[PDB]
């Protein structure tokens, strides 16, 4: 006779086929465990008819008086033959019903959004000094220079012979005009000294406490450079719940009474029960209620959800902004269910280990788990100094080239004037 | 018989439970002693049934009638048959009632601020070279270049033809006078040259030798300065008491007769008797009036708060800028009360050293006392060094312009006096 | 009856304990197996009573007499009742005997050795830019000095009295010629002062900004070595089985006819016949005798170790020099064998099924792979940079000394065809 | 009547008097429990004969029949009537005799020894580079500027005119001879520039990746030096079991069988399995027999003694190469034990809360344990640069200017034999 499959709603697992022709007779059902359900149908000889589960539920202990609600009622009843779904392998249930050997194996591990293209600025040079040190230090070239200017022509022994060769006099001028007073001082700022040394000591106090000052600022900027490269060289991401159970600023997750909630109760790795510590206080808002809903708030907030690992591997396919954080905490199993007694229970493992040494349940699980290839990396390394971190030196670079044809357009139009 | 608990509310000992419906009865809270007082029941028989004291009191002898006050007067009359509350082992109290022995060990320590280093002064560029270091190189400069006024008068080399620009001969001039020596030690230790470079080859090595001493006294300035900004390492002015004893800027703080004012006034430590010299003195300046204002003034003002360290272990996991500072003070306990003639104290006395034993005094601490954690050790991307941080080399830029007016008015003094 | 277990001697499944006098009898041994074999005699009754295998085998079938090997002809034969050892469930074995449902998960994983970062190359300064900033300096210089060319000799003030070392006049020269204004700018790139410096104002704009330009660029060089010398961060070649399936200057490496090459061998995949055609090419180049040959290969020669997944994790917590890169590439499982006819089948499937809820699976498994731990993040202190590191400047220091001398003989031949 | 204490021989517990005089009477013991059993016979009443025990044992279950070995067996036989001793309040115990309430606190925490004055070397500037690194640049100091020199004299480029003020001829003259060839090779290493450029463009190549060779090394100088007093910087002592459970390069300690190995057995707070777990597998290494040769494996090698707290503040204060590391693990107390009944219970109860009151159980303990007062800490902080780790850049700094009067003298004399 054609058995009865009793299975259940789920994605990649049994879906419906999407079509208009009304009269199917189970062919409008698609999914993983309906092309498993075909390749076990195929060595081992049956027909079968697939039956959904009428309470849409997997298997429960009702634990008032335990009637096993779902798809373990269907198989201790015997009004199923078989219950090729996602039918978790776990401990009370198999001792009612047998499962088959597993198909899938997975554990509990944690989705969190994708760490995407940290721009630091065009202008991210500029950083490790503060907005007004910038405009203290350019205020104090303007400063300086001033002084440097008033000093130079009030101290009577700057005033030199601009020709000492020729032992005579009359001629006496300063190098030091208001245009050279304000080169020495963007020249001993830049490190690089300028054609003009003070030659008075007050001006040598001018130039001698305008280069420690100089040193001070270049040295603070390397230094402060120093300490924003390596914080950001040291500062690796979360890869493991060791890693989510310090940082309390980003948040955990999980499903309300799930075989997930479940394992961080009965706990005693003292990793999780501090996970646990941190569901059970701050409760109605790091516990969500379904698996769909705890995908919502990782997109939208900083949140770290605890899902199992079958349906990390198929959202994180589907959204490229969102990764799996880590490996696998519990493990766990599916199986092909079936009623105590049962001999498709050995036909059904027989045909499992048959379809893992020919490479089946793999090729299966590509089909149903790839959906797209995602946009590859965009080169997420970093850590050398590129255009999208110092490339703005490159236009302050720029624009002082162009400023500088406005001058020469400008230094050749006086100078045309002056022949007038 | 379900021996009525005489218990009061404190945190994190007996707390309510405010999740539900409010309708329980002898389960609405919960707590530190509620676990204790579980465990010891599940031990030694009996229910809970707690029986919260109506006198918001501990137990305190009014001399004015003899009479209790609190728990220790509901223990006495035998209206209650245990007090399973934090209610500390005294001397007056032991005369009174039998305590049982201790489920908790404490004492007196202190609450501070939690180091800051927002304002690490406004000299804080100053800070990679020990001051030893930057007087050794002020007399470096001071050592060379009167070493540089030596050798090139002595050396023959030094002495050349002052104008190549027209040929003429027998004209001997030096370069290197007084002010032109230190102009080059400043000069080529400000990482800037001056226009006066050695000739002979003994101020060539003179020079050459400065040149490599400042290379690694600028790198190792640079070096050091990069490690003082990637790793911040905070100190706090007091890790004691006796340091606490000397500090007049930092003001103390205890409750108005408590537990531990009452020590600090029978005291005869040399410390502890200094310290009660300031908190005598000042009093209703430096002496709240409960726990919670002394924690504010923590916050607010500077202060120095004395207090049980039971209570401090609880505030410093809640708040992350409150510390304790130093060790513990006093050594008291919290034992579980009991009536004079009981059966419960030995009882108890054998189960508080079972929970220990088996670990459980421990595990019930860790859950209740436990908090946020306070995970800020991984640094945020430095700072940007603003007028807080580097600041004092506009104090001395401004300090060597004002120090080079008062010269250009002694130069130009110095010359209309030659004019006479 | 005290059901007589077949075991083989494995690590770190089934080891002799080793430590006092020689006579226990079946305790003399311990492990993850016998561990296991404890929590399911303790559940179920019964006593150990191992009866190692005579035969060194797990089991395999000769097709010349199709008679059976090592544990499953133990257990066909009905002379042992478990079969309690790393004993695989195949398709082959699960048609001939009853496997229980696993205590481990494991698949085919890769061995290779962990990345050292002792040859960072010889040309490993040059990592702080990315090579594309390396360019658009070396692109910046050409573009700032064919402007210092342009603007210098249309600006009318650079174009001076060039003696006034004799007053004499009528006498007009530039200073910036097409060789003289790429030295500026390579000067001024250098940190080392040319001895031209501009005057009038147009190009004391290009020169001011090119020197701005500079430090950022320096001071970015300083500051990003400074963070690749404290924080090393090593990255391996590999990271997967593609990744592998491309690099020919990696070999691979697996037992001979073990389960991993029968994987290789029998597979469809398009990567994993890939590396099928590499491995059955060289053949006995890179195909080991056993397991501990294949990691010494690791160690001594290159490598790629594709073995099982549980032994990985056992060697890579001993050694700290072999690392797992990728993930699991087959999946199978370790299950206790029970003959055809058994109870022992079901009655232990739930009680693995009892363990791994209860969490005793993870807890044997913690203490049994578990080993020193390789606690090295924290660094020394770095490295004295040597002729590994740096090292390229002495390349390219001789490249530009031999470039030198070309041109010294290319001025050589144009002065000496200038005098015909 | 007169009292019996049997007591035990520890220190600074019970002792033997340093004296001659044979004749005794109960005179020829002291230490801290003499001190506290004189004050409890004082506000008491009652004499006392001490009389040792003849075991020499504390007290045990001898878990054969358990006879109750020590100074228990004294009490439970009723042949004594206190146990003035450090009779430690543990579970087993308190259920036979009956103990008073605790004269002394103490737990479970770790020695090591002392970290001390680190000397880096005075020449500890020398560190960022390999030895073969200085002697490489320095050696490329002698190679290129003996090329400079080679091609400087073969270039007909670098032959100017060196008086182009008179426009004559018939005088050609270098800068660059072999004295200053050097002084460019050296100028242009230290980033300080000499008075000499080089004007012809096969000497502008060689100048030019000089200049280029200084930047990679001054970066990779600063930016290693930056790399090194960072990590030393960030590397923190243990301060913690937390830390000791990482480093598996510190040795651990125990007794064997004592109250501190016993914790370790039970124990689950998954810290300090981990610390049995260095302890069962490295045993007869790591678990030594006595309290005494614990605290020489700390003083030869790097080993971490687990002892009780009163014992290690006992050590530390005679012994100033050792410390504390940490907290206090377990939390124990020393109680006076009486038999069951026992008036004298309570009596000494309410005798030693009137000691701890008046403060006489800290002056007893500071009386006792304080012995020596250390070298307080010679100053045990750092990390400001200082003449212990860059000072010796004053002693290159004092030898160059020692060997310049060599040459001054030595120029001196070539000149004055020039004369002749
Ligand atoms: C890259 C640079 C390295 C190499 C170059 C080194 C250059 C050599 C010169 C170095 C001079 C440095 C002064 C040494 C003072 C040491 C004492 C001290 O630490 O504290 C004192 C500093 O009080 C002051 O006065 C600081 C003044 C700084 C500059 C003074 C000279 C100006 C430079 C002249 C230019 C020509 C000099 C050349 C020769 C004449 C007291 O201050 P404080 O407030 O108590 O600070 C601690 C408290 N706080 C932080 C919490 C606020
Ligand atoms: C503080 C300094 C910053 C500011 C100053 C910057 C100065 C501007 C000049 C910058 C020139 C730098 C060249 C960059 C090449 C980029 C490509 C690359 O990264 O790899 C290539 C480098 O192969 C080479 O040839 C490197 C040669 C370096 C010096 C070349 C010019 C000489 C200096 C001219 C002096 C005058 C210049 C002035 C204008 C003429 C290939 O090598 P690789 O072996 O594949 O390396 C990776 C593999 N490995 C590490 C594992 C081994
Ligand atoms: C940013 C700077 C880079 C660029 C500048 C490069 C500078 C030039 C190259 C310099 C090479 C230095 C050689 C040292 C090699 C190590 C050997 C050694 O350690 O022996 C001795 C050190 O010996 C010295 O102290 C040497 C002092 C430096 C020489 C100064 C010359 C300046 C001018 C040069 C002009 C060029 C010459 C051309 C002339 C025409 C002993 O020291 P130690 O035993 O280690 O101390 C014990 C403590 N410790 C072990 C714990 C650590
Ligand atoms: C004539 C020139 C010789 C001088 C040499 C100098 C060498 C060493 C000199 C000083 C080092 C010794 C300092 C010891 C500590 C004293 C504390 C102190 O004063 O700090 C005070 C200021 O700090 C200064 O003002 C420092 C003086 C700077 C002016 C010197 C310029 C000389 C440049 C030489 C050029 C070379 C010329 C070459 C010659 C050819 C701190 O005061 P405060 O209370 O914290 O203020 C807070 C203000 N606030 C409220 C706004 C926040
Ligand atoms: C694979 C790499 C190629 C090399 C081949 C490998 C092997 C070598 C094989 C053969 C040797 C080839 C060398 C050329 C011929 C030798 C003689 C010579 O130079 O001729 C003449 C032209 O002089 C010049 O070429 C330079 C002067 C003009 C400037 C040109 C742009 C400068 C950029 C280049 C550097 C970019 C770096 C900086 C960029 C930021 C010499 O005349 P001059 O006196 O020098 O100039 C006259 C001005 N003066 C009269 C006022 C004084
Ligand atoms: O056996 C089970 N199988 C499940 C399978 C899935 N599944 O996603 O395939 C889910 N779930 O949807 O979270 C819950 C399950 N609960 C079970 O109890
Ligand atoms: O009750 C005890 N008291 C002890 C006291 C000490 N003590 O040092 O005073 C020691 N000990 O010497 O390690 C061991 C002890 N063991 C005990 O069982
Ligand atoms: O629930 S099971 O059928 N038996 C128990 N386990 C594990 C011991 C890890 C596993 C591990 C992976 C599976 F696929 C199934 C199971
Ligand atoms: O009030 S007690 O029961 N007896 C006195 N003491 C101490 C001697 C320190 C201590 C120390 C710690 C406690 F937990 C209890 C007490
Ligand atoms: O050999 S099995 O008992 N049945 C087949 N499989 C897999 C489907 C992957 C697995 C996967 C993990 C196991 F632990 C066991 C098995
Ligand atoms: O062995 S006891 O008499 N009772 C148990 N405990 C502790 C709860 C820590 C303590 C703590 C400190 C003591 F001094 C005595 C004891
Ligand atoms: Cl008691
Ligand atoms: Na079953
Ligand atoms: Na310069
Ligand atoms: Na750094
Ligand atoms: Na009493
Ligand atoms: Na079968
Ligand atoms: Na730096
Ligand atoms: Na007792």
């Amino acid at each position: 006779r054609s058995l009865i499959v009793t299975t259940i709603l789920e994605e990649p697992y049994v879906l419906f086929k999407k079509s208009d022709k009304p009269l199917y007779g189970n062919d409008r059902f698609e999914g993983y465990c309906i092309d498993l359900l075909r390749e076990l149908s195929t060595i081992l000889g049956f027909t079968y008819e697939i039956r959904l589960v009428e309470d849409g539920k997997y298997g429960a202990q009702d634990d008032v008086n335990g009637q096993w609600n779902g798809m373990v009622r269907e198989l201790i009843d015997h009004k199923a033959d078989l219950a090729v779904a996602p039918l978790a392998i776990t401990y009370v249930r198999e001792k009612v019903i047998d499962f088959s050997k597993p198909f899938m194996t997975l554990g509990i591990s944690i989705l969190y959004r994708k760490p995407n293209g940290t721009n630091p600025g065009v202008f991210s040079f500029l950083n490790p000094l503060s907005p007004d040190i910038w405009m203290y230090v350019l205020l104090a070239c303007l400063g300086v220079s001033c002084v440097l200017f008033v000093i130079a022509r009030f101290s009577p022994y700057e005033w030199y012979n601009p020709h000492p060769c020729n032992p005579d006099s009359d001629v006496v001028e300063n190098n030091f005009t208001l245009l050279n007073s304000f080169w020495f001082g963007v020249g001993a700022l830049m490190q690089q000294g300028s054609e003009l040394m003070p030659k008075a000591l007050s001006t040598r106090i001018v130039g001698g406490i305008w280069w420690f000052f100089t040193l001070i600022i270049i040295s603070s900027y390397t230094a402060n450079l120093a300490a924003f490269l390596t914080v950001e060289r040291m500062e690796s991401p979360i890869d493991s719940a060791d890693d989510l159970a310090k940082q309390t600023k980003i948040e955990y997750g999980a499903v309300e009474d799930g075989a997930t909630m479940t394992f961080f109760k009965k706990s005693k790795i003292s990793t999780y029960d501090k996970m646990w510590a941190f569901m059970s206080s701050r409760r109605q808002s790091v516990l969500v209620k379904s698996n769909e809903e705890g995908i919502q708030r990782v997109l939208t907030s900083d949140y770290a959800f605890l899902m199992e690992s079958t349906t990390i591997e198929f959202v994180t396919q589907r959204n490229c902004n969102l990764t799996q954080i880590g490996g696998l905490i519990d493990s766990k199993g599916y199986g092909v269910g079936t009623p105590m007694g049962s001999p498709y229970r050995d036909k059904i493992t027989i045909a499992i280990l048959q379809l893992q040494e020919e490479g089946k349940l793999h090729m299966m699980k590509e089909k149903w788990w790839r959906g797209n290839g995602c946009p590859e990396e965009e080169s997420k390394e970093a850590s050398a100094l590129g255009v999208q971190n110092i490339g703005g030196i490159f236009i302050v670079l720029a624009a002082g080239l162009v400023l500088s044809v406005f001058v020469a357009v400008g230094e050749f139009l006086y100078k045309s004037k002056k022949n007038a």
